C-alpha cells in the first residue's frame, strides 16, 4: 500500500491552502503561481506522505513553493558579464514546509540563498565547508557561521538519512531574525519542526534559480548555456528526479 | 523659515513609527536596522517637508527604508566573475514613502530592482529607455515595458520639476500584483498619492546596494573596487549629497 | 457511495490548517480551541461535502468556528436584570468557510451578532423583517436594512434550496467594510463565493452563544435557565441536531 | 512651558500613523472613525506627553482609540430588559498606546471589557476586588482573578501615582494569549513598556460604551436613560473631563 502518487483532490488541497495561507501572510500569489509544478515531492518512495497526510508529523521529503519572481538580470550587463550571468539574476519564492517534512539535502553551484521566516521556526541543517569545483578557483569573504550541532532526536526521512550525514551544522530560526544568508556551494536542508502547530512558511530570497521544472518548460533563454541548465545536486538521487515533475493521478 | 535639518524628536518619530508600522506588516526589523540613517531626505532643501510634516500630502522628496540584506554573494565565485560581482548579490529592504513624497529621479549602472507593495500604492515613473554607457556593450534581454502616459495633475517637488523630464512611462502598482523588474541603467521614481490613507510600503529586492552611506562607514569590503563605490545617478545634484547623510539637529 | 461521517485525518487537516489560517491572520487561537467541535457539519446528508472535498466549490452547508470569547457578563449585574442576562454577554469567533460553502439558515431569540471580514468576501443572505415571539411585546431601534436582491445563480445545498426562501435580502461584505450587525430574530445565512480563491474568514463578536455543543458539555451555568440552554433555531432541522456534534471515524 | 493642548499637526500625525498602524494590522478602520476624538489626553496637565513626544518613553495619560462599533442590541429586546439593556450592547475598538503612556485608573459601573493584544504587550492594573453600588443587590459568576504584584520600578504619570493605589493585581497580556476579561465594577488600567519598541495595539470588544464623547454629540438614544449617560468613572477627576474633549490648536 505504498503511494507512488497524489491524487488530483490531495493535490489542489494541499496546494490551495498553502496559497491561501500565503496570501493570508501577505505574499503576492497570482493564478500563475499556483500551478501543477508548486507542489513537490522529492522521489516515488516521498508519496507516502499522503499516507496519513501533512499533519501526521512524520518525516517527509516534500513542500511547496510559488515562485513571484525569477529575474535573470541580464539586460544591462556588459557582455563580458556573460558567462557569469548565471550566478545572478533575482529569485523571490515562499517556501511552506509541514511539520517533520524537510526540503531535502542538496547544494547550488551557482545560486546563493537567504532565509526569512513568515511564520513558525524553521530548522535548517548544513555543512559549514563548502565543496570545491574541480579546476577552478572560487572566491572567498565571509563563508557560513559554524552554527550548533543537531538537537537529539531529530526524525529523518526513513531510507534517507545518510543523505544528512555532511550538513553537520544546525542553526533554528524565527520570524524577526536577521536574514540568514545559505552561500552557493554549500549543502543545505530544513524542515518544520514535528510538533509546530503551523506550517512553516519561509520567504526565500535568492539569485537566478536553474531549475527546468514541468512549469518551467517553455521559457526563453537570456543566454544559451542557461537552457536546460539544472543547478541543482541533491545528495539523494531519488530527489534530483522527483524535483522537476509531481504525479498527480 | 525654511527648514535645513530635522529634530532629533522629528526624526525619530518618523523612522520609529515607520518601523512599527514595517513590523505590523511582518518585515524582520532588527534594532541595528533603526538608525540615523534609515530616513533619507535628499538635498537641504527638501527638508522643509517636515515644516508641515509627513501627512500634509505636499511634494518632497524624502523617504525611509530599513535595510534587512545586502549580501555581495562572492562567495563561491569563481575568481574571474570579479569584476562583474558588482552587478549581483542581494538586497532587501523595506521602502517606506508618506503621501505626496517621492523617491526621487535615479538611475543605477550595476543594481537590478524589483517592487512588491505591501501597503498602499506605488506610482512609478521611469524611462523605458535605458542609458548606455560610453565604450562597453551591454547585453538585453527583456528590456523595459512602455506602460502608459502620466496621469493628470501629478503635483512635483518644487524646484526638480525638470529632472522628471525623461522618466516619461507611469505604472500604478498595488499590493497583489506581479513582481515588478526596474532593470539596471533605467532612470526610474516613485511617490505615494498625495490621497493615500496610508504611507505607501513597499518590499524592495534587488542586487548588491553599493551605496557608502553614514551607515555605511566601516565596512569591509569583499572587492578592492567596490570600496566606496556608489552606484546611484540622481538627475539632481541636490539629491545625490544628501542621499548619504541627515541632517538631524 | 454517500458520506455519513469524516475521516479522522479529513477532520484534522480541515481544522488545522483553518487554525493555521487564523493565526497568520492574528486571531488568537488557543490549544483548546482546537478541538472536535471546531469543525461543523450541518446534517448527516451535508458530509457528501468531503465527497470531492473543500475546494471543489460545491454548496453543501459545513464550517468552521473557533470560539476565543463567551462571556456570560454576569458579575456585576444588579440581580433584577438575572432573566434578562441571556441576551447579553461577550462572544468572539472565528469563523471559516470554504468556497461554496454555507453557514445555513437560522435565527436567534436572544444573540445579535456582528461581521467584520478578514480574508475573502461574504455572502449574506438575511430577512429585512424580524420574527416574532408570541406573548412578548419587543423593542424596536434601528431593526435591519433592507440590502440588494439575491445575484442571479446562487447554488444552494441540493434538498435544502426551500430553507433560504424568507431570506429575500442580501448583502456582500469585503475587508475593510464597516461592521455589520445581525440583529437577532432575524433569520439569517451565509457562503463564501464558489470562485473566491481563499476561504472566507469572518471575525464574529456577538452577545453570549448559549450552545450546548459536544465542547460545551461540562461547563457551570452563571444562572439557572441558561442550563443546556439551546439559542440556535435553523430552519433546515437537518442542520439542527448535526450543529452540536461532528461524526469522525 | 507646560503644554496645554495639542497642535493639529500633532494631532493629525499621531492619529493618521495610528490609523495606518491598524489598517496594517487588518482593523477594519473607515473614514469616519478616524476623526477628533480618536486621540484622547486625559486632563491639561497630561499635553505635556507632547512636550517630547509619544516616542519619549515618559508615563503620561493618553491613547488613541478607534470604535469601529458600538451597536446599542436594543432591538428584538422584551420590553422588561429595557431598564437592562444598558449592560449589554456590544462594542469593538482599537486601542493604541505608546510607550510608557497609560489609560488611567477608572471603573465602568454597566460595561464589561475584554483584550486582545494585537502589538506588543498590554500591563493591565486592576482591583480583583469589585466595588458595590450602594441599595442594589448585584450578581457574581466568576469575578477576577487576583493575578500578580505589580514589577518592580513602574513609572506613574506625575501628580497621579495616587490614582493607582487600589490596582493592586498586575498582568502582562501579549498577542496569542486568551481573550481577558474586565468585568465591570472594576477598577482598571493599563500601559504599553517603556522599553517598546512598537506602540502597544488592542482590540476591546466590550459591551455598549456610553461616551457623551465629541463625537459623540449627535447621536439618537434607544432608551430615554441612555441619553448623555457617562458610563466613565476615573479616580483621576481631571481625567474624567479631558476624556470627552480634546483641545487641539
Ligand atoms: O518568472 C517570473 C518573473 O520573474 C514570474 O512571472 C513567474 O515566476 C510566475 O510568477
Ligand atoms: O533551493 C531551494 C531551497 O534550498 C529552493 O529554492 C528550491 O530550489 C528547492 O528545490
Ligand atoms: O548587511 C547586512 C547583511 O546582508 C545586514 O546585517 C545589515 O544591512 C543590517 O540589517
Ligand atoms: O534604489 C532605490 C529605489 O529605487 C533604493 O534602494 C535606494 O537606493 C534609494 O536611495
Ligand atoms: O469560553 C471561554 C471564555 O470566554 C474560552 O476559554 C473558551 O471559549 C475557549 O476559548
Ligand atoms: O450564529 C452564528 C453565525 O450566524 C455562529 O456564531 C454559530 O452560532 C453558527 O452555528
Ligand atoms: O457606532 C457605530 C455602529 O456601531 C459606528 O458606525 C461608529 O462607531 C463609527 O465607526
Ligand atoms: O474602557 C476603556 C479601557 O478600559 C476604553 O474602551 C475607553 O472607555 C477608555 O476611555
Ligand atoms: O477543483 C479540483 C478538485 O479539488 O475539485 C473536485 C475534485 O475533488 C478535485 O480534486
Ligand atoms: O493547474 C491549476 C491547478 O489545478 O493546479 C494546482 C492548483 O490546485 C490549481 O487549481
Ligand atoms: O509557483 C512556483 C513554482 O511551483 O512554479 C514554477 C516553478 O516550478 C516553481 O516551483
Ligand atoms: O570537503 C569537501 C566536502 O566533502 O565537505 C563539504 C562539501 O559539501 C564537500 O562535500
Ligand atoms: O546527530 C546528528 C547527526 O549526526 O545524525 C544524523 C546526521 O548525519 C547528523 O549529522
Ligand atoms: O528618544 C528620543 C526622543 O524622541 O525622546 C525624547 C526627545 O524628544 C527625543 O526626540
Ligand atoms: O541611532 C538609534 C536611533 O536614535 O536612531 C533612529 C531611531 O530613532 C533610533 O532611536
Ligand atoms: O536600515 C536601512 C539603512 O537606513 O541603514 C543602513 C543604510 O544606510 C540603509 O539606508
Ligand atoms: O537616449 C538616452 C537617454 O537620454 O534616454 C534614456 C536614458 O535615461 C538616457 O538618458
Ligand atoms: O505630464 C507628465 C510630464 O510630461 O510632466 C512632467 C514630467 O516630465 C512628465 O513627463
Ligand atoms: O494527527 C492525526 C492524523 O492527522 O495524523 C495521522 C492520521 O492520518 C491522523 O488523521
Ligand atoms: O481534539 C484535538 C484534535 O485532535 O481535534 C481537532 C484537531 O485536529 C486536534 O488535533
Ligand atoms: O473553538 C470553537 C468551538 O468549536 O469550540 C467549542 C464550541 O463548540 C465552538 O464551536
Ligand atoms: O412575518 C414573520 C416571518 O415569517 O417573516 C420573517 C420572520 O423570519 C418570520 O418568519
Ligand atoms: O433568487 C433568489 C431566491 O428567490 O431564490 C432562492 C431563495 O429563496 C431566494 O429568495
Ligand atoms: O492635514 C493636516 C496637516 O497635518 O497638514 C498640514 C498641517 O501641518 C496640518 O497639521
Ligand atoms: O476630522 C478629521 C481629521 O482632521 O481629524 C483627525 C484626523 O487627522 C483627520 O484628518
Ligand atoms: O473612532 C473612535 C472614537 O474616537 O470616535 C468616536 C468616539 O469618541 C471614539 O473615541
Ligand atoms: O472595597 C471596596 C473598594 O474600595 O475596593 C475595590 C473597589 O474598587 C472599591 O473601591
Ligand atoms: O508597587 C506597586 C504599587 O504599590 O505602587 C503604586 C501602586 O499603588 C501599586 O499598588
Ligand atoms: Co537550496
Ligand atoms: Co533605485
Ligand atoms: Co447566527
Ligand atoms: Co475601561
Amino acid at each position: 500500500s505504498a503511494r507512488t502518487s497524489i491524487t488530483r483532490r490531495e493535490y489542489d488541497e494541499w496546494v490551495r491552502e498553502a496559497a491561501a495561507l500565503g496570501k493570508a501572510l501577505r505574499y503576492p500569489i497570482t493564478e500563475k503561481m499556483v500551478n501543477d509544478s508548486a507542489g513537490i515531492v522529492f522521489g516515488a518512495d516521498q508519496y507516502d506522505a499522503f499516507k496519513n497526510g501533512m499533519w501526521s508529523g512524520e518525516p517527509y521529503e516534500a513542500m511547496i513553493i510559488f515562485e513571484s519572481l525569477n529575474e535573470p538580470a541580464v539586460d544591462g550587463l556588459p557582455t563580458g558579464a556573460a558567462p557569469y550571468a548565471e550566478y545572478s539574476g533575482l529569485c523571490d519564492k515562499l517556501m511552506i514546509v509541514h511539520p517533520g517534512k524537510f526540503c531535502p539535502p542538496h547544494h547550488h553551484g551557482r545560486k546563493t540563498e537567504s532565509y526569512e521566516v513568515v511564520l513558525g521556526e524553521m530548522e535548517v541543517f548544513y555543512s559549514p565547508t563548502p565543496s570545491a569545483e574541480s579546476g577552478v578557483e572560487l572566491l572567498n569573504f565571509s563563508g557560513m557561521p559554524v552554527g550548533s550541532p543537531w538537537p537529539e532526536g531529530v526524525a529523518l526521512p526513513k531510507g534517507r538519512e545518510s543523505s544528512y550525514e555532511k550538513l553537520t551544522s544546525y542553526v533554528r530560526l524565527r520570524a524577526g531574525d536577521p536574514k540568514f544568508v545559505m552561500h552557493r556551494k554549500h549543502l543545505h536542508a530544513f524542515r518544520c519542526p514535528p510538533d509546530s502547530d503551523v506550517p512553516l512558511v519561509v520567504r526565500q530570497v535568492s539569485t537566478y534559480s536553474h531549475e527546468p521544472t514541468e512549469a518551467a518548460a517553455g521559457n526563453h533563454a537570456p543566454i544559451p548555456s542557461w537552457l536546460g541548465m539544472h543547478d541543482n545536486d541533491f545528495v539523494s538521487d531519488a530527489a534530483n528526479t522527483g524535483r522537476l515533475q509531481t504525479a498527480i493521478s
